């Protein structure tokens, strides 16, 4: 029952949980049903994707568009809540190399990298399954999140509807494993996604691919050593660290409780994801679909194709939609992707500019709540401005990753850095939504956008030493064509030959005189 | 510290085992100068084989015969104790293909077919490694082991010197997982090979070719989540249970106390096996090798071959040696083998009676103490008897496994059995020491032998409900030729054609006038 969120360690009186429902008796009352369920489900996409103007091809996907709304939207929101965000910590040196630090990892590497961890911490009779019942989500106010995202000056909003443990925040028709039966006890992505359309919040839809461990039906024992003949733990590459595939024998009393609510299937993809995948598209009517886990199988065998497909299709006509690159290796037997962008992790790195992508990170290292995480170890207000400029000035979105705990409550260094962009977006956001990068994105610690019909250039200033800016081939419209965004004061300016020069107003040379301190951007008129 | 062996769970104030070093620690250590040994073994091991008769090759090795000692011996002791004995458990449907019960696979199935059981007597943090010094072997009477071997009437004694997980009975200097090091803190393979050799029971060494698992030293990281990037666990397909191979990841809290002992090495055949066998034949100078768990790694990739070679050539001049057909299949890319002798396990099968084999099984269904097992599931000493005769007289041998418990300590139902077999081997041992099958092996419920020579056919007769035996082409020498022994009661006959009839003397229509209970023996001097 109780733990404290912000330092969470093992109950007093720890009892295991166990579903009224184990994975046997999982088989015997549903798997039947599910897998005729699946088997009309993957009729029905057949059929659109048959009706429609997208088939399963990365010929036919590849001419699917970005939409403007993508472009124009520059900052999201990437809530990375679930089971992991109970225990809320990785170890030092357990980073991956994205860079990123990976709590929302925990529940795998539980038995691995963060083993040691676990066992002083939570215990080795502690499974995974039971830091289920322990998030409560109490402090999880899926309207104050929307708001929060608003706030932010977010444009979008990608819940993790479904990580790689396979715990759905929606309540499924093809998983146990849901917010309403384990865990909150609500329809988290159905409270979010009300909450969300109702402040013109586009939604997305996070969906693993492959799942840690998921229980099979087959066709011969695996062992000898194996309880049941007629059933296996189904395994890809996704966890990195190897694995027997694509089969390992099935033990109750070590599997049981680490897939409690996972109906077993003889065909993961098939007859389990494929159909899952449908359900919440339909459910949810996502403006973007965000892929992960898809690494561990090629894209041809999963079948994501065939969900793209049908995602475009069932949008037809009706809204404009789009999807990350993380369906997978594209094959025809490193290899090729499908998908909409990319999305560099925690690190940017080499980004072309050409083209509009998306990075994902949390002010920390972290991916998932890390209890230990605090200011000191964050970035600064300050420093999430700059980098979201930068990110912008290149032709990127930030999806920034938010990590509440345990109960659902986000930490108050997370609460302000969001607000304090927000604030600066309110401000400046003419220089940032709707723009597109200029023929200079970074110079001199300054940086450039355009807006995206090419009326108007702005320059973001960040540093509070300067007072004067050259710009080459800035060419503003006439004498008044240079302004501050949320301010009277007037800008004085000079051309000399090719370059514009800019004297900073001597009110600005302080920078609590700007209209949001960590930043103020020049308007400028050209043509 | 406290456990009763014969009802054996969780020590009340348990603490977890620690050895002196850890496994990086052994790497720091001693792996560097384990592997420049282990270079000399091999050269050492190379010469040999070179200057010597048996080279490591199929065709070499073959044509070494079985000893005449091996065939007359017939009856040998199967000394299975190890770390295993301490829970000494397998539950109720996990038994293997071969019919046969294996508590001595706890500290492998503990973590799978056997976890439930382990879960809730020992609990989920009790490791592999906890048991070893629990097997305190405070009843383990070496002197006594070898003298019960003599007084059941065995001729050879063949202990677990190193079983799957790699503990040995003598003190290595190739591994800290040993008998000194660890458990009874004695040289127990040492005590019992010179108790052995002081009553000229002839003494074989039971050697594990594969272990479940070995720390190895590689040139690069298996997964990016790996703490070291310079070690992994080693695997074959000995196990049975799908595991990554050749490698998994290695991680401290998971494997370090499953691998107490272990020096960390580049190649586990080359570095590790080869050298600790040398070590055993060159200590002990067994007259048999008993090898196992070769299935998981062609002989061919084990270098298993050389070994052998090794053993014969170390031999020659000094001493006949066997060896069993378990250095697993043997290929030149539905495999052969190579070894003297075939080795069926628990169930006889379809047995070649033209050349000598052998069974190996306890008076239960266990190979190890099981703590459950009891005289209403294990043979009766007449079960015992009746089916040791039809081994010996289709010409095998029985090596019969015994299973004390953690203590030491053989369970009296099992001493039971071995001295009634010994008593009644001491009456009628002359028909079946040094005997060879006859043209009839088993007929009517009675089992023939004969004398190697061919000079006397042995009938023995376990059934009191008998008065005539018809023997078929039994061409008794005159009519004195017949007695029976251990007795001086005459025996009348006649011929009838090609038939022999015997009539049991009226004494013996009652067996508490038989030499011994269980069965009596007729001598028939022929031509
Ligand atoms: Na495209
Ligand atoms: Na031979």
């Amino acid at each position: 029952v109780q733990y404290n969120p912000e330092k969470p360690a093992r109950p007093e009186d720890h009892k295991p949980f166990f579903y009224k429902y184990n994975t046997r008796q999982l088989y015997e009352k549903f798997s039947d049903d599910l897998m005729q369920r699946a088997a009309n489900d993957r009729k029905e996409i057949e059929k659109i994707n048959q009706l429609g103007k997208y088939k399963p091809k990365k010929q036919s996907l590849d001419e699917h568009e970005v939409p403007e709304w993508f472009r124009d939207a520059k900052l999201g929101i990437f809530l990375d809540w679930g089971p992991w965000s109970v225990p809320g910590y990785a170890p030092p040196g357990s980073e991956g190399d994205t860079g990123g630090s990976y709590p929302d990892w925990y529940e795998f590497l539980m038995d691995f990298t963060y083993k040691a961890y676990h066992d002083s911490i939570w215990g080795e009779d502690f499974r995974r399954d039971d830091f289920l019942p322990l998030l409560h989500g109490n402090n999880f106010d899926s309207e104050e999140y929307a708001e929060l995202a608003v706030q932010a000056g977010a444009k979008y909003m990608v819940p993790f509807a479904r990580h790689h443990a396979g715990w759905t925040m929606w309540e499924s028709k093809y998983t146990f494993r849901n917010a309403v039966e384990m865990g909150p006890k609500r329809d988290i992505l159905k409270e979010l996604v009300e909450a969300s359309r109702k402040r013109d919040l586009k939604f997305g839809f996070y969906f693993s691919i492959a799942e840690w461990e998921y229980p099979v039906i087959t066709k011969e024992r695996v062992s000898q050593w194996d309880p049941y003949e007629d059933m296996a733990i189904f395994h890809d590459g996704m966890g990195l660290i190897p694995r027997p595939v694509p089969l390992a024998s099935y033990f109750p009393a070590r599997h049981d409780r680490m897939i409690s609510g996972k109906i077993p299937v003889k065909d993961y993809f098939g007859d389990y994801m494929m159909p899952l995948f449908k359900e919440g598209v339909d459910l949810f009517d996502p403006d973007l679909v965000w892929y992960d886990g898809g690494w561990g199988t090629p894209a041809n065998s999963s079948r994501v194709p065939e969900l793209s497909a049908y995602f475009y299709n069932q949008a037809e006509g009706r809204k404009e939609v789009v999807i990350n690159n993380r369906a997978g290796a594209y094959l025809d037997d490193k290899a090729e992707q499908i998908g909409d962008y990319l999305t560099p992790e925690y690190s940017i790195g080499n980004v072309d500019i050409n083209e509009p992508w998306e990075v994902c990170r949390s002010i920390s290292p972290a991916f998932g709540f890390n209890w230990t995480d605090n200011e000191e170890n964050s970035l600064s207000s300050k420093e999430l401005v700059k980098m979201f400029v930068g990110i912008v000035a290149n032709n990127g979105n930030l999806l920034l990753v938010i990590n509440p705990d345990g109960s659902g409550k986000l930490s108050n260094v997370q609460k302000d850095r969001l607000l304090d962009l927000g604030q600066w977006l309110k401000v400046n956001g003419e220089g940032i939504y709707s723009t597109r990068p200029w023929e200079i994105q970074e110079s001199e610690g300054n940086f450039f956008t355009k807006s995206k019909n090419g009326e108007f250039i702005y320059i973001h200033i960040l540093d509070k030493e300067k007072t004067t800016i050259e710009v080459p081939n800035l060419n503003p419209k006439n004498k008044g064509a240079i302004s501050i965004l949320g301010s009277k004061e007037k800008v004085l300016w000079e051309n000399s030959g090719p370059i514009t020069r800019i004297t900073i107003p001597e009110s600005f040379k302080d920078e609590r005189n700007w209209p949001n301190k960590y930043g103020f951007t020049l308007k400028v008129a050209v043509k």
